[PDB]
């Protein structure tokens, strides 16, 4: 797929789902974090996160309010 736009952490965390920007999937919030944000938040590579079990991916997201 086409490369996704980047949005700051605070926007992803603080914005109601129907109010998020165009093309922003509020169930895939980690995919819209800048690389610096992602690395800062999840301490691992995108691919490493994406190879994690769903439960683990979701529990990481819930602890960071990104679920």
């Amino acid at each position: 797929p086409t490369k996704l736009e980047t949005f700051p952490l605070d926007v992803l965390v603080n914005t109601a789902a129907e109010d998020l920007p165009r093309g922003v999937d509020p169930s895939r919030k980690e995919n819209f974090l800048s690389d610096e944000d992602f690395k800062a938040v999840f301490g691992m590579t995108r691919s490493a996160f994406a190879n994690l079990p769903l439960w683990k991916q979701q529990n990481l997201k819930k602890e960071k309010g990104l679920f």
